[PDB]
């Protein structure tokens, strides 16, 4: 409200997205054109935050219908979010249902091959370290998080997984892993926060398995806003 917000300096800048001040306890996100990857990868393409924005809104509302507490409370066309404001906790939450990306890469898992159950993998969100992976002794021994909010950090992670993917394969859409950040709200609350997009998601067509995400930029792949709106318009936001 008053989106002229915009004309302030961000609270924080990031690669992808802007966080502007709105009050104390609520902020705009604004998703950009950016778009990164490796971030030795960068380029600016017309609708992606857009896109980004546009699905995120419509996860999160589905999240919000589960039971999933998120910092979401509204979309403003065409590429703005008005979130609770959240102290971000300094762990990427990444759920992986096939096997890709770095899984691939540290161990000896085939590429594309359906995980015996959701495999939970936290890392550390520092540029310094380059977001090396965490296991739950370090992270509380880091004084990241307490055990008991770790544990419900990887429950939240799990819900959301269940959740969003029967979503996408009701739409056909493979969801083949995701990241996620966790913030606490002003009252200590435990809440989903960032985004959930094609930026933060693997998504592979059911049939055809052809990369719908991000990786199709880092890979050169092809049209990536195109594949992004082809999620857009599964999830029937177009
Ligand atoms: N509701 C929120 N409250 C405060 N900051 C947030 C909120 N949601 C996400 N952020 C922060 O916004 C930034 C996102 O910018 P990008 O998306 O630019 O991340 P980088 O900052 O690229 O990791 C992250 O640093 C994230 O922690």
């Amino acid at each position: 409200k008053l989106e002229e917000i915009l004309k302030k300096q961000p609270l924080y800048s990031g690669k992808a997205k802007s966080i502007y001040e709105i009050d104390d306890d609520k902020v705009l996100i604004e998703f950009r054109d950016d778009i990164t990857a490796g971030g030795a990868k960068h380029d600016v393409k017309q609708g992606k935050g857009y896109l980004n924005a546009l699905i995120s809104s419509k996860l999160f509302e589905a999240l919000e219908e589960n039971g999933v507490k998120t910092h979401y409370i509204k979309y403003i066309e065409p590429r703005y979010m008005i979130a609770k404001k959240v102290e971000i906790i300094p762990i990427e939450v990444i759920v992986r249902n096939i096997a890709a990306g770095s899984l691939c890469r540290r161990y000896p898992f085939e590429e594309g091959k359906e995980l015996p159950f959701p495999i939970v993998q936290f890392d550390y969100k520092n540029d310094e370290y380059g977001d090396p992976m965490l296991n739950e002794d370090i992270a509380v021994a880091l004084g990241l998080a307490t055990r008991e909010e770790l544990n419900k950090i990887k429950e939240i992670a799990l819900k959301v997984n269940e959740v969003l993917k029967k979503l996408f394969d009701e739409k056909g859409i493979i969801l083949v892993d995701f990241k996620i950040e966790i913030g606490k709200d002003r009252e200590g609350n435990l809440l989903v926060a960032d985004e959930i997009s094609p930026d933060t998601m693997r998504l592979w067509d059911k049939e055809t398995r052809d990369v719908l995400d991000k990786d199709v930029f880092r890979k050169d792949l092809g049209d990536v806003i195109a594949k992004y709106r082809i999620v857009a318009e599964r999830l029937g936001l177009l």
